């Protein structure tokens, strides 16, 4: 009930295990001030409620201790798992139920942005650092200098996959080894030439199967001094696994073990690494020093923001025009329609990049863009907040039908309508695009599935907008709500 | 002969022919043709083209071939605009005319519309300075803004003489009523593109349109138009102010008024006026260029080596930050393996230019996401408006994109094989070879032999030092089993490949 505006916590939701994390902002800094970690093993494709309610719970404690946090600096995270569950948008219902903000699946290239930025700010070491993380399904390599990465690239080839196609049945041979490295040497053969001639002066791993080798290095003594993981050591921890017949430490590592320890043989061969280091850190201190930006006003989302309007040359004067009315709109419907400072944002992002589709065609341009944004590697956003923009600019013109009202609502409920709606109201009042003056008062008020638009001033000049506002009725109906227009004032 | 140029322009309401010889730097008008087809007006209320429409254009079609028989296939394009893109029989009507016609028939966009006739009217009125073009045809309104040669702005617009008269003019009864109703649906028309316009703004406008040709005709015999003959704006207001003083279309008395013009009078004289009001214009001056001429200028690029096609590329390549590097080594292998098969599989350079164009932008969806970026970018390839690019170009060029990378499955050869048949198989086949062998970016020499030979089963050789080369062959044999899903044995002999 007490809400401390500098607090900042961070779910993230494991495979075997999640993670909370709080903290506070002092002097621009990330403070610790708690961590819990409860081994839920949900994951380890249809999510069985022999683990389902177990996490259910650890989120209702965890929300507990967080009640502090305004939701704005809370995020839940979760990667390479409930993508792979039949059941999965259920769990996902089922913890919004529990959880007061709506669970982020990253993957690809956005985890990797999250890795190094966690990397970064972890390890201090200067110069150009080679990042990898070898995952459940996904490897990530990332080159970065600073805080700020170069290459970012995520390979499918995942240690829970990779014994899943050739380790399967857990039974170690020389083939099954070399059968999962060419498959990996195959997976790094699209990006070696640009990683290498790129270069890097350190290397760091991440992610458990890092974390494992490091150990048994350093039980083996094959370590380094700095506990740098390197070609010779690996190259005998090969030989040495190559001796077992089967799986038969950590008794959850030695199941994947084979697959990893094959990923990263490769990936020191084809990359000609020789030392790397090991941070825990890993994506959960990069969604921290994420939510860090977005407390300090200079959240990535926006600048990616800025970047795709200038890839697709959008008019800067029409985006100012849109966003400007919306928030207008959006200020007149904040308290009754209950919208959040989130849903400010995603309407703020929606109206700078409603044009970008017409850098493809001027028709069905909204179409287009929304294709982009539904596809794009847009740096800050994950797979729902994608969505949630690509959505806004699907529906912004043309016809709506009850049919994808329908998809919507699936998407981000109720809320994810009234801003389509809103955004609609918002390009059609800048139809007209530039405009000496406000061509009314154009006032939004609501009542329930019933809103009211009043409109006042010289109807000689703009006369397109009461006929525009009338085609705009019938469509608001297909969505089940009734938009009523006062022009006994405009004339 | 071998001079001799040729264009068909399938329109709404006419279809228009045009011959032409280029000699030395000059190219001399040979023949100018036209004929009523009134397709448009073959367009049911499931926008579907009635038999009797077909058979008109099928029987326009086959007297223009008639004409044409001494003009290089080659040097020959026939396009089709509105009515065709509309039609949800036009298909039909194609395939009909792929017995008769010489060339297949292209469907082009309104924006790549607007862009030729741009051109036709600008190697008219060849006159320095910035230009609105206005052409008001059956079914769509183009307007550019241009300089010299060049569009600047290009626009299409869904208004025209017969869809307006359908609407608002039917029964042939002239009511102010509906003559307002008509210059306000155009006004919401012109709404989309208004303000950003006028603030490019313009020197001179030119109209080209029979419903523009019309008018300018009308207003000049009744007095109307000015010391240039051009449509004045108050011409205009007087024309309408004497066209509302009838009460149906069969007593207009307007000198110099065709008797197949009055029906469309009325809904073109409504758009017009909308135009005028909307832009502002004061002053319009009448060209007989038209999409006839722009696509004899297009053309002409092409014969030059010119071709805006190669433009668009490069330019699409820029924004899409594609790697110039990969790209030209892909080209270059591309061109290595359709050389080795061009005769075999019967393909011509056309063919080539296609594989080479794709070569140069297969990897334009590495801007949207690195994953399935091949389908990003048939996506830009499949939906954008790339000058120079017709509808039936593009879309071979999206599946030479999309195909190139992954899984092959067969329904998606047929795809392939309605859109392109046969040959576009082997072009997404040889582009696929060519990324493959260049999927390293290695910038080093590929194994010196690569020879391509053709036997439904293809063979390719490979010998040379396979220590630069380590996992080629494996890429190769994986490649083989995509082959075959899309019925073709791909045999790999790397006997000679080794160290």
């Amino acid at each position: 009930f007490l809400i401390d505006e500098e607090l900042l916590a961070a779910i993230d939701m494991g495979s075997n295990s999640f993670h909370l994390a709080i903290a506070r902002v002092d002097h621009g800094e990330v403070k610790k001030v708690a961590s819990m970690s409860e081994k839920v093993q949900l994951a380890a494709k249809n999510l069985t409620e022999a683990a389902q309610q177990r996490g259910l719970a650890c989120l209702a404690r965890f929300v507990g201790r967080l009640g502090s946090v305004q939701p704005n600096r809370l995020r839940i995270v979760a990667t390479n798992a409930l993508r792979q569950a039949k059941n999965g948008h259920e769990f996902i219902q089922k913890a919004a139920e529990i959880l007061p903000k709506p669970i982020e699946i990253i993957a690809g290239r956005e985890e990797a942005r999250l890795i190094y930025l966690g990397v970064s700010h972890t390890m201090a070491n200067g110069g150009r650092r080679l990042v990898v993380d070898i995952g459940g399904g996904s490897t990530e390599f990332i080159i970065g200098e600073e805080f700020e990465p170069i290459y970012t690239e995520s390979l499918q080839m995942g240690c829970v996959a990779y014994t899943k196609a050739y380790f399967a049945d857990g039974e170690i041979t020389q083939k099954a080894f070399d059968k999962a490295v060419v498959a990996a040497r195959k997976e790094l053969s699209a990006i070696a030439t640009t990683y290498k001639m790129e270069g890097w002066d350190t290397v760091v791993g991440s992610s458990g199967t890092i974390k494992a080798c490091r150990q048994i290095m350093v039980n083996m003594g094959l370590s380094d001094e700095q506990e740098n993981v390197t070609r010779e050591g690996l190259h005998k921890l090969k030989d040495k696994l190559l001796k077992f017949k089967n799986i038969s430490l950590r008794e959850d590592r030695r199941a994947v073990l084979p697959a990893g320890l094959a990923i990263l043989y490769a990936v020191f061969e084809v990359l000609e690494i020789e030392r790397l280091a090991y941070s825990d850190g890993a994506l959960r201190e990069g969604v921290m020093y994420d939510l860090l930006g977005r407390f300090k006003h200079e959240d990535i989302r926006d600048r990616s923001v800025q970047a795709l309007m200038g890839r697709y040359n959008a008019d800067p004067k029409q985006a100012e025009r849109v966003v400007n009315t919306a928030q207008y709109l959006f200020d007149s419907v904040a308290k009754p329609l209950n919208l959040t400072s989130e849903d400010s944002d995603l309407l703020r992002r929606a109206a700078y990049l409603h044009e970008i589709g017409l850098a493809i065609s001027h028709g069905g341009y909204h179409r287009h863009g929304a294709y982009l944004l539904q596809h794009s590697d847009i740096p800050g956003f994950s797979q729902i907040d994608q969505n949630h923009l690509s959505h806004l600019v699907a529906h912004h013109r043309r016809k709506l039908r009850n049919d994808v009202k329908n998809e919507v609502l699936k998407a981000g409920g109720h809320k994810l309508v009234y801003l389509s709606l809103l955004l609609r109201l918002a390009v059609l009042l800048n139809h007209s695009r530039s405009d000496q003056m406000l061509p009314a008062i154009e006032l939004t008020i609501i009542n329930d599935q019933q809103w009211q638009l009043s409109v006042s001033g010289d109807a000689k000049q703009w006369p397109l907008l009461v006929a525009d506002l009338h085609d705009e009725q019938e469509q608001f109906k297909h969505w089940n709500i009734e938009l009523n227009i006062q022009s006994e004032k405009f004339i």
